[PDB]
């Protein structure tokens, strides 16, 4: 039993982290087969961080301006291209530690693990979620750009996030591994602000189902609700609307515990109205929204 | 910026995990050099688990009774030996992935990373602390026995924990890699219960410093206190005593933030005596105590391995 926020084992990703340097700037890259992926702003200088013209900047670069270091080895860049906001450096050597992998674009509410790196060396691993406003509440210091987020299923690593920047609110923004940003953000240092963040409702309900599994029932009630009445209420607490897709995703947990999905919604509505009265659920005094319905079955059932 | 519960990168340990099978029981083993380590209760069965004699059960076993499996490769056991509560299986192959490593025993309040495995397959990693009552609040389902806990320093892995059992409270108990239990527990099917737990005070203080470093400052006040006066309040609320050594260990963070430890203790005192007034610290409504001062310095400085 017990319920921890759990991250994926990071070994398969550790063997892919490299250091990429252009002029004065050094950040992390991802070495897979004979390609190193990194954020394109590694070619940006102090002078033009507001309105960098990446096409004009990249055409002026030679292969040997890119310094790639895998551990103690220096890799030879033999070609370069840009795909949206991700730089792709072709190297002469394929990474022998390349795992089975794919690139996936995730949706808000989905969870993944982050391997925070500095100078191509791993610092630590943690679990997090894509917030509804397309940011992540990460732990990133200067030089962490290029760290990646991933899931692991069987033996296949699905890369879903690359870190690019921190916003004034302290939260973080990045791209998928095809270089498309999550959310309405751009790799420019002009004024940008995250949209108002909300709670991932389907994840909260999943975590309340996990509590019942693990034996906790003090928050249940005899009421049910209509989907619409629930959303009217939850929106007033800055909760994400619940869709019929979400209701279907929770179908399995509703079976294993015998509590109908709209029944559990009534309990959540009551918790928002009352708080926890000094009590806790699964060791937390706040409602947790970074466990997906999938994670809950992974770790419980 | 940002602050998260962060585990060590686990690659060096994933290369050492194997599956051990004896009779009906299957659990995880740690393969280092030419030895596999695992809990000795793998040789137990239904009849014996209530009151076993591990001396006697083991001399009855033969090397061929132990099926050791590294991925899809099978290791030949050529010797078996017992050290306290861990079984040592000698194999005919040294693990080519053996890291630089060391066996250490940790103290209550210290933190480590756990690589939870099932059938020898690493499944997840999380950060936890050795509670003052010598349990860990982990996440383990059947088949996770033999999962290990570790720290990393520079390039060296310090193995400090091996999981053995779950307690009726849902918390977990285990040993160091020399087979000595943490806490007053035995590897038997007998009535066992965790002692009453307390909160790791020096870690709460470390976490308050982390909140300040990240710009969360509402709980600070103008007041200072005395080690003696705080400890009488701490004991009142089931907090661990704060020793002078704890104060020195927090020195770096007090110098980096300008809040003396006893200045911060006053803030913690007021939080114990008044609550959180309906607001949070680093996104938590409870006081976090699973970050050590060293953990805080390292996440805020960016040390790598
Ligand atoms: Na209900
Ligand atoms: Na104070």
């Amino acid at each position: 039993s017990g319920f921890r926020k759990m991250a994926f084992p990071s070994g398969k990703v550790e063997g892919c982290m490299v250091q990429v340097t252009c002029g004065t700037t050094t950040l992390n890259g991802l070495w897979l087969d004979d390609v190193v992926y990194c954020p394109r702003h590694v070619i940006c200088t102090s002078e033009d961080m507001l309105n960098p013209n990446y096409e004009d900047l990249l055409i002026r670069k030679s292969n040997h301006n890119f310094l790639v270091q895998a551990g103690n080895v220096q890799l030879r860049v033999i070609g370069h291209s840009m795909q949206n906001c991700v730089l792709k450096l072709k190297v002469d050597t394929a990474n022998p530690k390349t795992p089975k992998y794919k690139f996936v674009r995730i949706q808000p509410g989905q969870t993944f693990s982050v391997l925070a790196c500095y100078n191509g060396s791993p610092s630590g691993v943690y679990q997090c979620a894509m917030r509804p406003n397309f940011t992540i509440k990460g732990s990133f210091l200067n030089g962490s750009c290029g760290s990646v987020g991933f899931n692991i299923d069987y033996d296949c690593v699905s890369f879903c996030y690359m870190h690019h920047m921190e916003l004034p609110t302290g939260v973080h923004a990045g791209t998928d591994l095809e270089g498309n940003f999550y959310g309405p953000f751009v790799d420019r240092q002009t004024a940008q602000a995250a949209g108002t963040d909300t709670t991932i409702t389907v994840n909260v309900l999943a975590w309340l189902y996990a509590a019942v599994i693990n034996g906790d029932r003090w928050f249940l009630n005899r009421f049910t609700t209509t989907l619409n009445d629930f959303n009217l209420v939850a929106m007033k607490y800055n909760y994400e609307p619940l869709t019929q897709d979400h209701v279907d995703i929770l179908g399995p947990l509703s079976a294993q515990t015998g509590i109908a999905v709209l029944d559990m919604c009534a309990s959540l509505k009551e918790l928002l109205q009352n708080g926890m009265n000094g009590r806790t659920i699964l060791g937390s005094a706040l409602l947790e929204d970074e466990f997906t319905p999938f994670d809950v079955v992974r770790q419980c059932s």
